[PDB]
DNA sequence: ATGGTGACGCT
DNA sequence: AGCGTCAA
């Protein structure tokens, strides 16, 4: 009772940009706005591979990983924007720079964790405490939460979406205890007010819309965010968790979408997150390990302790290219040419990074895949990154991989290479 | 023949 | 360290 923690100590939000690469291209090209459209890379193989899709295009069934030629069969009027190609390869710079725009705005409100190119977590616990002071006990108006859903509401004793949103928000606000500065539900609510402000700032200053989740931890904030995407935010309270989790497939929880989550389902014979409550912590540790078992025991009760890490910048800068089918690299001059291409992009990004962010990478990671290997990497080795010089980095990369060429004739390369990867790591202040 | 990314865990 | 899992 009085000693059981309820994981209600923090306010955490997750901001996730809507159809991000599409919005970047739509800002640039007004002709793409409010249209079914998608972002594609490499036009020559079936119109290119789709990597992002507008909501209008999703209505037709267009999805990521579709070939654009195939997407056109579902959506004949689909518009496309192509990823930039430089030095023979797709180049994601425009989207990385657009991501910096958003992350810098979010950082004004709170210290962020850059989770991905278009997602960031924020811990709003401190900001909420401050705002609750300025809020000298006055009630929170529904007008301060114009795009907020309260998960699980309305409930109890209208057929249009916004109507329902407002009914749920009204039930929530009506039941709030605003005189108690330590009430978790009140803290979440103030967190949601701040996130409305944050999301308004992002849209005003960039043009980009996003969704957000507000809850007490990262897993619930992330789950919350997707519940009413796009262009809306969702508050998941501690009290909403039993119902929410009672029909929530285990794979929907972040980190459980792969083999571990499948093993949870198979070994325990359950389907939904809520069903995990019926196992003891030791039982879960016995099946899934000490760390995973404790994490699951707490998570299925809505409790998670993973902190929002103060990290706004990527920890690595990588350059990757696949060489599928017949395009696999079968000559030494090919391997050398493409290592240089990659190294040149890497050098460009590294020099900009060093100027912007006052740090230098000290390790170069070189990874390849040989044709016929079942593994995604046939070799992943490091060497020193002592100079931001493309010819040196490509020469060094060649040196660390040269002995995978089993061709007696070293002019040839066998087996052919189907992937090259260069990555700069282990940053030090500069 | 999705590809181009990127963080973190294990031994 | 090198490799694996999980994720945008
Ligand atoms: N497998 C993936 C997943 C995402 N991405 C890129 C394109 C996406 O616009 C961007 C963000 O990923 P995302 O959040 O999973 N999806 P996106 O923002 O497009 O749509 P939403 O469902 O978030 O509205 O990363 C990618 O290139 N390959
Ligand atoms: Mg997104
Ligand atoms: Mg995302």
């Amino acid at each position: 009772g009085p000693h059981m923690a309820t994981g209600q100590d923090r306010v955490v939000a997750l901001v996730d940009m809507d159809c991000f690469f599409v919005q970047v291209e739509q800002r640039q090209n007004p002709h793409l706005r409010n249209k079914p459209c998608a972002v594609v890379q490499y036009k020559s193989w079936k119109g290119g591979g789709i990597i992002a899709v507008s909501y209008e295009a999703r209505a037709f069934g267009v999805t990521r990983s579709m070939w654009a030629d195939d997407a056109k069969k579902l959506c004949p009027d689909l518009l496309l924007a192509q990823v930039r190609e430089s030095r023979g390869k797709a180049n994601l710079t425009k989207y990385r720079e657009a991501s910096v725009e958003v992350m810098e705005i979010m950082s004004r409100f709170a210290v962020i964790e850059r989770a991905s190119i278009d997602e960031a977590y924020v811990d709003l616990t401190s900001a909420v405490q401050e705002r609750l002071q300025k809020l000298q006990g006055q009630p929170i108006s529904a007008d301060l939460l114009p795009s907020t859903y309260i998960e699980g509401l309305p409930q109890g004793p209208t057929v249009q979406k916004e109507g329902m949103r407002k009914q749920g928000l009204f039930q929530w606000l009506d039941s709030l205890q605003i005189d108690n500065l330590t009430s978790p539900d009140l803290q979440l609510t103030v967190g949601a007010v701040i996130v409305e402000e944050m999301r308004a700032a992002i849209e005003r200053e960039t043009g980009f819309q996003c969704s957000a989740g507000i809850s007490h931890n990262k897993v619930l904030a992330k789950l919350a965010c997707g519940l009413n995407k796009p262009n809306r935010q969702t508050l998941v309270s501690h009290g909403s968790v039993p119902q929410l989790f009672s029909q929530m497939p285990i794979r929907k929880i972040r980190s459980l979408g792969g083999k571990l989550g499948a093993s949870v389902i198979e070994i325990l014979g359950i389907e939904y997150m809520g069903e995990l409550t019926q196992f003891t912590e030791s039982q879960l540790q016995s099946h899934f390990g000490e760390k995973n078992g404790s994490w699951l025991y707490a998570m299925c009760r809505g409790i998670e302790h993973d902190p929002v890490k103060p990290r706004q910048l990527p920890k690595t800068i990588g350059c990757s290219k696949n060489f599928p089918g017949k395009t696999a690299l079968a000559t030494r001059e090919q391997v050398q040419w493409w290592l240089l291409q990659l190294a040149q992009e890497l050098e460009e990004r590294l020099t900009k990074d060093r100027n912007d962010n006052d740090r230098v990478a000290t390790q170069l990671v070189v990874s390849i895949r040989v044709q016929g290997d079942k593994r995604l990497s046939s070799l992943r080795r490091c060497c020193a990154l002592t100079r931001y010089d493309a010819h040196k980095m490509s020469h060094d990369a060649f040196t660390v991989i040269k002995n995978c060429n089993t061709s007696g004739i070293q002019t040839e390369w066998s087996p052919p290479l189907t992937m090259l990867f260069l990555c700069a790591t282990k940053f030090s202040a500069s």
